[PDB]
């Protein structure tokens, strides 16, 4: 019950050196006007991957579009129902077919007047950039992150872990998926960011928060975003959305 006018940008990039984007993007509004931001990164050779990511977003997002709710627990009950819906038809999927290793990440993002909820599943990342800062609201699910947690690294050690991020849960597994939950409140000037890992594994959180900072329109801006993760490299689909809090 605080409107404020938000300013949402969604942008996608197969990246320098790949050949196949298996991200997925894209927004939905329910009869009640709650925006949904859902981003997903796929996984799985030859268009599983693709599949993935577009299924439970469109899925979803279309199952969205249907309902009526306006509040925060509502909203929440429903995130964590449907992700298990969607958990066990892309499982099912993997395995009618034979695609080798079917999975994706998810991002969902619901804003309900200045305040968002998410729910959370993979290495895809939230943040909040505010007064040229980057706040991290997300956990990979990740190797790494389970170490430390179960005290066999330091937080620094697994900053510089050698290895690549292999991931602890997807959307399309055999067990039940957990996802994290949060709500938080947005102020004027902040900006939400949502990703994939190809931002964040190319630029610097603080190389965001540079990004941000101009004085350019935010499509600019989602624009500058990939064309400096290419320019780091590209190594990997480059997905972002990023919402504009106005003053
Ligand atoms: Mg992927
Ligand atoms: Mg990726």
């Amino acid at each position: 019950a605080r409107k404020k006018y938000m300013e949402i940008s969604l942008l996608t990039d197969i990246g320098q050196r790949r050949s196949n984007n298996q991200d997925f993007i894209n927004q939905f509004e329910n009869k009640a006007g709650v925006p949904l931001i859902i981003l997903a990164d796929g996984m799985g050779g030859h268009r599983a991957g693709n599949i993935a990511s577009e299924m439970t977003v469109t899925d979803l997002g279309s199952d969205w579009a249907e309902t009526d709710f306006s509040e925060l627990s509502e909203i929440r009950d429903w995130m964590l129902v449907s992700i298990e819906t969607e958990n066990r038809k892309i499982y099912e999927l993997g395995q009618s077919d034979d695609y080798k290793g079917m999975g994706t990440t998810i991002e969902a993002v619901a804003i309900v007047g200045d305040n968002i909820i998410f729910a959370h599943v993979g290495d895809s990342r939230i943040g909040i950039v505010r007064q040229g800062e980057y706040h991290l609201l997300t956990s990979d699910h990740s190797l790494v992150n389970e170490l430390v947690k179960a005290g066999q690294l330091t937080e620094e050690e697994a900053a510089s872990h050698p290895q690549k991020n292999i991931i602890t849960q997807s959307i399309g597994q055999a067990n039940p998926v957990e996802p994290d939950l949060g709500v938080h409140l947005l102020e004027e000037g902040d900006y939400l960011v949502v990703n994939s890992d190809g931002l964040t594994n190319m630029l610097s959180n603080a190389d965001i928060a540079t990004v941000l900072t101009q004085e350019k329109t935010l499509d600019d801006k989602n624009q500058d975003l990939i064309t400096l993760a290419n320019h780091r490299g590209g190594l990997d689909n480059i997905t972002v959305a990023l919402v504009y809090v106005e003053s």
